[PDB]
């Protein structure tokens, strides 16, 4: 249901989030780079019953350098509205 | 903190844009609809004219329109709270 992986097996690369199973406005994804959010992140269509996505962001790669996927159940609530005044 | 304007003012059956401008709010916290006669607008776009300098946080969403005599549009801005988190590393 969530996998980590690199698009092409030290130079540019993508950093992709697979998420099978989750309905995503239903959700909210971070790619991290140690531990902190990556500022973008882009997404696949839903491909489908089962479903996944990928979640990417470009990247290139260094020993020491970690990353991960931060995946979140997302609830809405409380609308606010505001009509267009002509 | 929330308006809702077109870019140009509304002549009817000219080309426009509508514009949700949102602030005081990071994007990831809210999540935002455009609406027509209070129905969602499909292709709606965003920017971001924030720093983390503050006030703090400045947000477009907007959309081409071209206004209509009694097509009705307005914005809708929901809280988003986040749960059951997961986490999985690069292996």
């Amino acid at each position: 249901m969530i996998q980590v992986y690199s698009r092409h097996p030290g130079k540019s690369n993508f950093l992709n989030c697979y998420v099978s199973g989750f309905h995503p406005s239903d959700i909210e994804v971070d790619l991290l780079k140690n531990g902190e959010r990556i500022e973008k992140v882009e997404h696949s269509d839903l491909s489908f019953w089962s479903f996944y996505l990928l979640y990417y962001t470009e990247f290139t790669p260094t020993e020491k350098d970690e990353y991960a996927c931060r995946v979140n159940h997302v609830t809405l609530s409380q609308p606010k509205i505001v009509k267009w005044d002509r």
